[PDB]
Order: C-alpha cells, then sequence, then structure tokens
C-alpha cells in the first residue's frame, strides 16, 4: 500500500506481520495500529515502536521502567525513530514519519514495549 501499512496486535500478544517494506520513493511512511480482541490497555496494551536493531534492547528496558502512563516509553528517547501510543482492544492509533530518517545498510526493528511482549511482538522494517 502506497507508503502505509495497517497492523493489528491481538489478545494473544501477536502482531499480524513480522516484516515491513518501506519504498524508497515514499516521502513519509504511516503505520495504522489497531487491537482486535477484548482486553484492556493495562493488561494487553500494544504500541508500535521503531528503532535500529542495535537500539531495541535499551528502548525496551527503559520503556518497561517508564510505566503505563508514559506508554512504556522513555520520554524524548533519541533512539526511537517513530512510535504510536499504547492502545487497548477496540482502539486505534497512527504514526507518520519522514522516510529520510532511514538509511540503507542499517537494520531496523519494530516492536511493542509493553512489559514482556517484545519477545513475541517484533519484526523487521526494511527500506526497499
Ligand atoms: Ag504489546
Amino acid at each position: 500500500a502506497e507508503c502505509s501499512v495497517d497492523i493489528q496486535g491481538n489478545d494473544q500478544m501477536q502482531f499480524n506481520t513480522n516484516a515491513i517494506t518501506v519504498d524508497k520513493s515514499c516521502k513519509q511512511f504511516t503505520v495504522n495500529l489497531s487491537h482486535p480482541g477484548n482486553l484492556p490497555k493495562n493488561v494487553m496494551g500494544h504500541n508500535w515502536v521503531l528503532s535500529t536493531a542495535a537500539d531495541m534492547q535499551g528502548v525496551v528496558t527503559d520503556g518497561m521502567a517508564s510505566g503505563l502512563d508514559k506508554d512504556y516509553l522513555k520520554p524524548d528517547d533519541s533512539r526511537v525513530i517513530a512510535h504510536t501510543k499504547l492502545i487497548g482492544s477496540g482502539e486505534k492509533d497512527s504514526v507518520t514519519f519522514d522516510v529520510s530518517k532511514l538509511k540503507e545498510g542499517e537494520q531496523y526493528m519494530f516492536f511493542c514495549t509493553f512489559p514482556g511482549h517484545s519477545a513475541l511482538m517484533k519484526g523487521t522494517l526494511t527500506l526497499k
């Protein structure tokens, strides 16, 4: 889809994709996140967070420590290229970012920073 992707996080701690392609032609890229199921944000909250593969662990650790009210993200974290809000079932949130913030030769990971979820809820994002 021309410069966007729609992604779901379910009540079983799964995103419905593990690989996102971003066409070099896109000026901006948008992620539209939703949450099928019935579980509340405090129990099964999902976000979509983007960093380099190298930065992922530091982002997830500091995010766990940040707490629910900060959407499990360290405020002003320089390693986070883009992120949605944390959402519960029935909710939706989108993020758009400048594709110029990605370069070739660099590995990107997307993931959710809700406590313990990133073991399951992660994937690659590839400039193509
Ligand atoms: Ag999650």
